[PDB]
């Protein structure tokens, strides 16, 4: 069965664990902080190598889409992947993103490429 692996458990570079929206799961969210190179990058384990659906739920309070490159340690997995508005921050949706893995330990990691950051992560999940 897919596994939620919480963004504030993860390995987070410029950004913060927060929690002063609603409606996340775990204790909190990722806040990425506003900069390119903001990232988070989970630890998964998978039982079968191949590509998995890549279940990212967010949220953007802004009008303007903030775009991720995800990665399997050191490979391009999905690059300019949009993330757009939500309306409000505490309205988290997600988003299906495709990343191939192999079977045991991987490590996915999800990097702003605009001055704006990424959107708030609360998990990934597959
Ligand atoms: O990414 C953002 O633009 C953003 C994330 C927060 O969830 C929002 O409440 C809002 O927060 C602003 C700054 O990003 C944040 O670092 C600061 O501590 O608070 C700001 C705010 O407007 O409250 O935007
Ligand atoms: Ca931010
Ligand atoms: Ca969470």
């Amino acid at each position: 069965d897919p596994v939620d692996y919480q963004a504030e458990d993860a390995t987070i570079v410029q950004g913060a664990v927060e929690s002063n929206h609603a409606g996340y799961t775990g204790t909190g969210f990722v806040n990425y902080d506003n900069v390119a190179g903001s990232s988070v990058e989970w630890t998964v384990t998978v039982p079968s190598a191949g590509t998995y659906d890549v279940v990212v739920r967010y949220a953007n309070g802004t009008t303007t889409s903030r775009p991720l490159d995800f990665s399997v340690n050191g490979s391009i997995s999905a690059s300019g992947v949009a993330f757009g508005s939500t309306g409000t921050w505490p309205a988290w949706t997600t988003k299906t993103v495709r990343v191939t893995l192999a079977a045991g330990v991987n490590k996915i990691k999800a990097v702003a490429t605009t001055a704006n950051g990424g959107p708030n992560v609360d998990k990934i999940t597959l």
